């Protein structure tokens, strides 16, 4: 109705397409919702659960959404950049799961209170009603939003989620929101896997790395901010021949790369040029990066995440890559002096 019937009408539009890969947006749509209120630091527990019905729900700890910010989400405020604005789900992508629903259910708990909005076909039922008694919360904590909804039968072509990439993507998250508590129920098999990796990207790279052999006992990792702009990156080398750079600009992949990562690699070519005594040249990143298991993750601002082109597949960020090789370049050359690796690397000229 405005927004809602705009999505209904060409969902490929805003989901990528009907069939597996736009019925699986529809989740990540929401998991990137709990993922902006992490990086905010406003929440501490996010809960996935898959139903034998093919329903989805999300639940989110809170100390500050309300019943008010879920109902004007839920029929596109905020959606697009319009009006600038803050809230659960605000400048989200919230509205598209909701719209391309058969139905939905959104819980708010706040204050000792549950209020509760219904949604057919898109749409909210009016503005909801009071849950009283307050029904238990997944996960207790002052506030808290559940948003369950089942896609669109008429709309989509598929209907059944591949349970282990949205597992998967919930240990990604885990992972891009250090201290983020990020837990997946398969409510079938009576199974619920919980990730809290407070180690973050350097965590994870050991355990992507976990079945090879590791040339040093702990990730090369840096955590810093610049310009609001928060940079972690993990660093694993391994005595194979493969590589793996996993990049990621607010937790969603930037496959082709861009400012962050060559910020990096520029840091670390060149810290190894000058412990060799030697030029950049020498160490092209295809010899330095054998064997090595990468990630580097920026995040910030939504409206500071600028791309190259439309794809957003690679990050261009003004200033970004020589504010973090300037950063990293001078701890790179120090930290490299007594690592158990450099003599190998440095012997890669």
């Amino acid at each position: 109705g405005g927004i809602v019937e705009n999505v209904r009408k060409r969902p490929g539009m805003y989901c990528g397409d009907v069939g597996e890969y736009g019925l699986h947006h529809l989740v990540y749509f929401l998991l990137d919702v709990a993922y902006e209120e992490a990086r905010r630091g406003e929440c501490r527990d996010v809960v996935l659960e898959v139903g034998g019905d093919g329903s989805i729900a999300l639940f989110c700890t809170s100390r500050t959404v309300t019943a008010e910010n879920l109902v004007r989400v839920a029929t596109g405020a905020g959606f697009l950049g319009r009006p600038p604005g803050d809230g659960w789900g605000w400048d989200s992508m919230l509205v598209v799961s909701l719209a391309l629903s058969s139905r939905y259910q959104v819980d708010i708990w706040a204050d000792g209170r549950q209020w509760r909005v219904m949604g057919e076909h898109g749409h909210p039922q009016g503005e909801g009603a009071a849950v009283t008694p307050m029904e238990p919360m997944p996960v207790s904590a002052e506030r808290g939003v559940r948003v369950h909804f089942v896609p669109d039968a008429t709309i989509f072509e598929v209907l059944a989620f591949d349970r282990a990439r949205l597992s998967r993507r919930c240990n990604e998250l885990a992972a891009l929101a250090p201290g983020l508590r990020v837990s997946f129920a398969d409510l079938q098999r009576g199974e619920r896997t919980l990730w809290h990796l407070p180690g973050g990207v350097a965590q994870w790279a050991h355990v992507l790395t976990e079945a090879r052999p590791q040339l040093h006992p702990e990730p090369v990792v840096f955590d810093f901010t610049w310009d609001g702009l928060r940079v972690q990156c993990a660093l694993q080398w391994c005595e194979d021949e493969d590589s793996t750079l996993l990049s990621f600009a607010n937790a969603v992949r930037t496959v082709r790369h861009g400012a962050h990562v060559k910020g990096v690699t520029q840091a670390l070519r060149g810290a190894l040029a000058k412990l060799s005594g030697e030029t950049r040249g020498a160490f092209p990143w295809a010899r330095v990066a054998q064997g090595l298991t990468a990630i580097v993750a920026v995040s910030g601002p939504r409206r500071q995440m600028a791309f190259a082109g439309p794809t957003k597949e690679l990050l261009a960020i003004p200033g970004l890559e020589e504010a973090i090789r300037k950063q990293l370049q001078p701890l790179f050359i120090e930290l490299l002096r007594e690592h158990p690796v450099t003599p190998a690397l440095l012997a890669r000229r």
